[PDB]
Protein backbone atom coordinates (compact mmCIF):
# COMPACT_ATOMS: atom_id res chain seq x y z
CA UNK A 1 0.00 0.00 0.00
CA UNK A 2 1.61 3.79 -1.25
CA UNK A 3 1.29 6.41 1.27
CA UNK A 4 -0.04 9.59 0.82
CA UNK A 5 0.03 12.91 3.18
CA UNK A 6 -2.84 14.84 3.21
CA UNK A 7 -3.97 18.03 5.32
CA UNK A 8 -7.12 18.91 6.07
CA UNK A 9 -8.29 22.86 6.25
CA UNK A 10 -11.12 25.36 6.29
CA UNK A 11 -12.51 27.89 8.36
CA UNK A 12 -13.95 26.85 12.23
CA UNK A 13 -17.20 24.31 12.21
CA UNK A 14 -16.63 23.49 8.55
CA UNK A 15 -16.78 19.43 9.93
CA UNK A 16 -13.30 18.51 9.24
CA UNK A 17 -13.09 17.04 12.73
CA UNK A 18 -16.13 14.68 11.49
CA UNK A 19 -15.17 14.20 8.07
CA UNK A 20 -11.84 12.38 9.91
CA UNK A 21 -13.56 10.17 12.10
CA UNK A 22 -16.45 9.11 9.94
CA UNK A 23 -13.96 8.40 7.23
CA UNK A 24 -12.38 6.32 10.23
CA UNK A 25 -14.07 5.04 12.83
CA UNK A 26 -17.08 4.93 10.16
CA UNK A 27 -19.42 6.22 12.91
CA UNK A 28 -20.28 10.44 13.35
CA UNK A 29 -18.45 11.03 16.75
CA UNK A 30 -19.10 13.95 19.15
CA UNK A 31 -16.38 16.88 18.55
CA UNK A 32 -15.27 20.29 19.91
CA UNK A 33 -13.53 23.30 18.37
CA UNK A 34 -10.05 21.46 17.38
CA UNK A 35 -7.13 23.03 19.16
CA UNK A 36 -3.82 21.36 18.14
CA UNK A 37 -4.46 18.49 15.96
CA UNK A 38 -5.78 15.58 14.61
CA UNK A 39 -4.59 12.42 12.89
CA UNK A 40 -5.58 8.85 11.85
CA UNK A 41 -4.23 6.61 9.18
CA UNK A 42 -7.29 5.68 6.47
CA UNK A 43 -5.88 3.07 4.27
CA UNK A 44 -8.61 2.94 1.00
CA UNK A 45 -7.80 1.22 -2.62
CA UNK A 46 -4.56 -0.39 -1.40
CA UNK A 47 -3.27 3.27 0.09
CA UNK A 48 -2.75 4.61 3.21
CA UNK A 49 -3.80 8.42 3.46
CA UNK A 50 -1.91 10.13 6.18
CA UNK A 51 -4.75 12.47 6.93
CA UNK A 52 -4.04 15.55 9.21
CA UNK A 53 -7.05 17.37 10.88
CA UNK A 54 -6.02 21.18 12.09
CA UNK A 55 -8.02 23.63 14.06
CA UNK A 56 -10.13 26.19 11.85
CA UNK A 57 -10.54 28.93 14.28
CA UNK A 58 -9.10 32.38 13.38
CA UNK A 59 -6.43 33.00 16.38
CA UNK A 60 -4.64 29.62 14.85
CA UNK A 61 -5.00 30.03 11.24
CA UNK A 62 -1.20 31.18 11.21
CA UNK A 63 -0.26 27.46 12.49
CA UNK A 64 -0.94 25.70 9.31
CA UNK A 65 2.16 26.74 7.45
CA UNK A 66 3.95 24.46 10.10
CA UNK A 67 1.91 21.38 8.29
CA UNK A 68 2.46 22.49 4.99
CA UNK A 69 6.11 20.82 3.80
CA UNK A 70 5.53 17.29 3.09
CA UNK A 71 1.60 17.36 1.96
CA UNK A 72 1.03 15.78 -0.89
CA UNK A 73 -3.34 16.33 -1.21
CA UNK A 74 -4.76 19.29 0.24
CA UNK A 75 -8.77 18.64 1.60
CA UNK A 76 -10.14 21.86 2.28
CA UNK A 77 -14.00 21.21 3.92
CA UNK A 78 -16.43 23.94 3.32
CA UNK A 79 -19.89 24.49 5.20
CA UNK A 80 -22.11 24.71 2.52
CA UNK A 81 -25.07 26.50 4.40
CA UNK A 82 -22.36 29.46 5.94
CA UNK A 83 -23.19 32.15 3.40
CA UNK A 84 -21.74 34.49 5.14
CA UNK A 85 -18.42 33.46 4.97
CA UNK A 86 -17.84 31.75 1.79
CA UNK A 87 -15.76 34.56 0.69
CA UNK A 88 -13.41 34.22 3.86
CA UNK A 89 -13.38 30.61 2.67
CA UNK A 90 -11.91 31.98 -0.53
CA UNK A 91 -9.26 33.61 0.92
CA UNK A 92 -8.01 31.09 3.64
CA UNK A 93 -8.15 28.52 0.22
CA UNK A 94 -6.08 30.93 -1.96
CA UNK A 95 -3.53 31.36 0.87
CA UNK A 96 -3.32 27.49 1.67
CA UNK A 97 -2.18 26.63 -2.24
CA UNK A 98 -0.24 29.72 -3.33
CA UNK A 99 2.32 29.06 -0.33
CA UNK A 100 4.81 27.89 -2.45
CA UNK A 101 5.22 25.11 -0.18
CA UNK A 102 1.87 23.98 -1.71
CA UNK A 103 3.00 24.51 -5.34
CA UNK A 104 2.35 20.92 -6.15
CA UNK A 105 -0.68 19.84 -4.55
CA UNK A 106 -3.72 18.27 -5.00
CA UNK A 107 -6.84 20.03 -4.18
CA UNK A 108 -9.95 18.30 -2.78
CA UNK A 109 -12.79 20.37 -1.94
CA UNK A 110 -15.63 19.12 0.07
CA UNK A 111 -18.64 20.52 0.08
CA UNK A 112 -20.35 19.62 3.38
CA UNK A 113 -23.38 19.74 5.06
CA UNK A 114 -25.29 19.54 1.50
CA UNK A 115 -28.00 17.52 3.55
CA UNK A 116 -28.88 20.86 5.24
CA UNK A 117 -32.44 22.93 3.59
CA UNK A 118 -29.23 25.48 2.16
CA UNK A 119 -26.92 23.35 0.33
CA UNK A 120 -25.35 26.05 -1.97
CA UNK A 121 -24.73 23.41 -4.57
CA UNK A 122 -21.12 21.78 -5.47
CA UNK A 123 -21.31 24.05 -8.91
CA UNK A 124 -22.02 27.43 -6.76
CA UNK A 125 -19.42 26.34 -4.28
CA UNK A 126 -16.65 26.09 -7.09
CA UNK A 127 -17.29 29.12 -8.76
CA UNK A 128 -18.03 30.99 -5.56
CA UNK A 129 -14.54 29.86 -4.30
CA UNK A 130 -12.56 31.10 -7.15
CA UNK A 131 -12.03 27.66 -8.90
CA UNK A 132 -12.69 28.07 -12.24
CA UNK A 133 -10.39 30.49 -12.43
CA UNK A 134 -7.16 28.26 -11.86
CA UNK A 135 -5.95 26.43 -14.15
CA UNK A 136 -2.49 24.42 -14.73
CA UNK A 137 -3.35 22.86 -11.42
CA UNK A 138 -5.41 19.54 -10.31
CA UNK A 139 -8.68 20.13 -8.62
CA UNK A 140 -12.26 18.47 -7.74
CA UNK A 141 -15.34 20.09 -5.64
CA UNK A 142 -16.67 17.09 -4.07
CA UNK A 143 -20.15 17.22 -2.29
CA UNK A 144 -20.35 15.67 1.29
CA UNK A 145 -22.71 15.14 4.26
CA UNK A 146 -19.74 14.20 7.51
CA UNK A 147 -22.54 13.26 9.37
CA UNK A 148 -23.49 10.34 7.32
CA UNK A 149 -20.50 9.55 4.65
CA UNK A 150 -21.78 10.80 1.55
CA UNK A 151 -19.16 11.89 -0.89
CA UNK A 152 -16.47 10.86 1.55
CA UNK A 153 -15.28 7.73 -0.07
CA UNK A 154 -15.57 9.34 -3.50
CA UNK A 155 -13.31 11.98 -2.19
CA UNK A 156 -10.65 9.69 -1.69
CA UNK A 157 -10.71 7.74 -4.81
CA UNK A 158 -10.47 11.66 -6.65
CA UNK A 159 -7.02 11.56 -4.36
CA UNK A 160 -6.05 8.08 -5.30
CA UNK A 161 -7.03 8.34 -9.02
CA UNK A 162 -5.18 12.05 -9.34
CA UNK A 163 -1.79 11.40 -7.69
CA UNK A 164 0.92 10.70 -10.23
N1 LIG B 1 -25.99 18.87 9.51
C1 LIG B 1 -24.68 18.63 9.37
N2 LIG B 1 -23.81 18.86 10.41
C2 LIG B 1 -22.49 18.59 10.28
C3 LIG B 1 -21.97 18.09 9.07
N3 LIG B 1 -20.62 17.93 9.25
C4 LIG B 1 -20.30 18.32 10.50
N4 LIG B 1 -21.44 18.72 11.15
C5 LIG B 1 -21.54 19.21 12.53
O1 LIG B 1 -20.89 20.46 12.66
C6 LIG B 1 -20.25 20.55 13.92
C7 LIG B 1 -18.80 21.01 13.80
O2 LIG B 1 -18.05 20.18 12.96
P1 LIG B 1 -16.49 19.86 13.23
O3 LIG B 1 -16.20 18.57 12.54
O4 LIG B 1 -16.16 19.78 14.68
O5 LIG B 1 -15.81 21.12 12.48
P2 LIG B 1 -14.24 21.47 12.32
O6 LIG B 1 -13.93 21.72 10.89
O7 LIG B 1 -13.37 20.46 12.93
O8 LIG B 1 -14.18 22.85 13.12
P3 LIG B 1 -12.88 23.29 13.94
O9 LIG B 1 -12.39 22.20 14.91
O10 LIG B 1 -11.81 23.54 12.88
S1 LIG B 1 -13.24 24.73 14.83
C8 LIG B 1 -20.39 19.20 14.61
O11 LIG B 1 -21.37 19.31 15.61
C9 LIG B 1 -20.84 18.27 13.50
O12 LIG B 1 -21.70 17.25 13.95
C10 LIG B 1 -22.85 17.85 7.99
O13 LIG B 1 -22.48 17.41 6.89
N5 LIG B 1 -24.20 18.13 8.17
MG1 LIG C 1 -11.97 20.54 14.44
Amino acid sequence: NKEMRILMLGLDAAGKTTILYKLKLGQSVTTIPTVGFNVETVTYKNVKFNVWDVGGQDKIRPLWRHYYTGTQGLIFVVDCADRDRIDEARQELHRIINDREMRDAIILIFANKQDLPDAMKPHEIQEKLGLTRIRDRNWYVQPSCATSGDGLYEGLTWLTSNYK
